């Protein structure tokens, strides 16, 4: 048979990394969404300060973690309540 060269690398990608070489350009290292950046080797979701019982969601303008406040609550880190 034809062997079939695969223009890829180790792994860089943790939690759900798979290589997928695109003949246009360069390959592509995907993961798991809700982790982290290209590599998703950590999760943005960790505990943050910044949630103090509310949400932890994500967003692409912070490094992909949002912390959102409890219902009831608001502050700049969620250390407040409303009012």
């Amino acid at each position: 048979g034809v062997y079939y060269p695969n223009p890829c690398s180790p792994y860089p990608c943790r939690n759900g990394g798979t290589c997928k070489k695109r003949g246009l350009y360069s390959y592509k290292c995907y993961c798991r969404k809700g982790y982290t950046g290209k590599n998703c080797q950590y999760n943005a979701c960790f505990p943050n300060p910044c949630l103090n019982g509310g949400t932890c969601g994500y967003v692409y303008g912070y490094p992909y973690y949002k912390c959102s406040c409890p219902y009831g609550y608001y502050g700049k880190q969620c250390q407040l309540k409303k009012y």
